[PDB]
């Protein structure tokens, strides 16, 4: 049916790469109830500790792949190699905190623990399905371990979560504690909102603080498990809290054998 | 001979490097503060950061019509297509400039944003005879072309009345709860320009991703063509010389020097 290029930028040239939106399943336009942003945003306040002086901060001199690095040291070791990919050491099916460097460091912008602030890098792509509406692919070959995209959108409380009609945008930050907020990305959000659920994903979700450490508030960082191949459909596992609601109205189709919740 | 004494100040933090070299006496490159390319907090303040709260223009077209809100904030948007301000820019009362934002529909590149994107021009700090460190441009630098932010630490009123040092103050006004930007303990390059009294360079009020008016960002603009190995320089106001005035006086070399 060849495939249409219903945007060419669906971020309007907010990131370091486009990210076109192509169809060639049915008749529906350029997803547009809902605004675009590339970084995590507010409607009500957060009062989010932006005091430089509370940071934990570095003092190398070198390109922080010491094993002195504070920063490093936060996240037991730093994970990242030269290339910016997480080590084979990684455990990505129990996470930990990851701590990159920061404005108060003592080290240069190029350091080794400098990869989720440097944004979305990825060739990615919004495109049309003939299963679940939208998902997101890549275009060329990702590595295994590589940072493909941030989880951004509004910052809410959970209380003003409950309150709100639509729940399938939510992305939940430390319910371990007593305070707990989330990120809705209905309203506002990026590329990370049309990421489609899979039972073997291929994307696994880490908890990364860069310019603050209020642990409140951890950012949301994708990284690949895998070689994700051009033309592969990127997604991962939205939980056992997704499903203990919306499997009452509608069954999963990642269509693959090992599914939990077809 | 020019020692080089730090090959960037802004440790890689600046789209260009920032050398410091010294070819008069022997003192190392400042470190007596730490370099920030943005702005800064201690204590917490209450900026507005509601997304919704945001003006915002709804051009199809690269913001260069007459019709963009971001424009009327500003009188009119007053950058060309290269991003410079056109001639007619009042640079002896600057007008508020709002940039658009991330809430307008406009594309990244579009016309009415220049601060946002940074520092450009080759600058470089270096050790005078005289003034003891400077900023000097590397390279030609048009009229009307966006330099540098006076970048620093944020603070009340109030906080900077009971601060040692008042040397790196800069006011941004409302006036009733004035805020300042204090760049003694954290700034960026801007903290090194010293006073002129013919300056190149004018501080314009901008608006990118906020528009809280108690906190305008303050960004130098070229008031000519400013030649390269030139030092940049603008007027510190009487404010600063009302003040400093009775221990020093201006050593500029301006054969218009008003605080001589
Ligand atoms: C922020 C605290 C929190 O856990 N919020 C939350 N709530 C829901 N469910 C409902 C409950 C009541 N609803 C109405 C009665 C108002 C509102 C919300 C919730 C539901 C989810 O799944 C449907 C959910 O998900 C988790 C993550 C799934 N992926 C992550 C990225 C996109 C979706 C999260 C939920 N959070
Ligand atoms: C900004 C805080 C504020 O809110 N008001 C305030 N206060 C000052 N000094 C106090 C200090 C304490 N002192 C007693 C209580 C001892 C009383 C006075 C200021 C001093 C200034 O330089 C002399 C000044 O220069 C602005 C010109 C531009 N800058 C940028 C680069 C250098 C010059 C502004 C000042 N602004
Ligand atoms: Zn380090
Ligand atoms: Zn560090
Ligand atoms: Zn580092
Ligand atoms: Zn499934
Ligand atoms: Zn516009
Ligand atoms: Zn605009
Ligand atoms: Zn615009
Ligand atoms: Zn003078």
């Amino acid at each position: 049916p060849v495939e249409r290029i219903v945007s060419r930028d669906i971020a309007r040239g907010y990131e370091r790469i486009p990210i076109p939106c192509v169809n060639a399943v049915d008749s529906e336009p350029c997803p547009s109830n809902y605004k675009y942003v590339s970084q995590n945003c507010v409607t009500s306040p957060m009062n989010i500790d932006r005091n430089i002086t509370h940071l934990q901060y570095c003092v190398c001199i070198d390109d922080c792949s010491s094993s002195n690095c504070m920063c490093g040291q936060l996240s037991m070791r730093c994970w990242y190699d030269k290339d910016g990919r997480l080590l084979p050491e990684f455990n990505m099916a129990e996470p930990p905190l990851i701590f990159e460097c920061n404005h108060a460091c003592s080290c240069w912008r190029n350091c080794r623990n400098r990869v989720v602030q440097n944004g979305l890098r990825a060739r990615l792509q919004l495109y049309r399905t003939r299963d679940m509406g939208w998902g997101v692919r890549s275009l060329q070959d990702i590595p295994p371990g590589t940072f493909v995209c941030e989880y951004v959108g509004e910052l809410i409380s959970d209380s003003e979560a409950d309150v709100r009609e639509e729940d399938s945008y939510l992305f939940d930050l430390d319910n371990k504690d007593g305070e707990v907020y989330c990120i809705d990305a209905r309203f506002y959000g990026n590329v990370s909102r049309f990421i489609n659920h899979h039972c073997e994903p291929n994307l696994v979700p880490v908890r990364v603080f860069m310019a603050h450490q209020d642990l409140r508030f951890p950012r949301i960082a994708f990284f690949s498990t895998r070689l994700i191949e051009a033309g592969e459909q990127l997604g991962f596992d939205y939980g056992e809290r997704f499903w203990d609601i919306k499997g009452k109205l509608f069954s999963c189709r990642c269509g693959s054998p090992k599914c939990r919740h077809s």
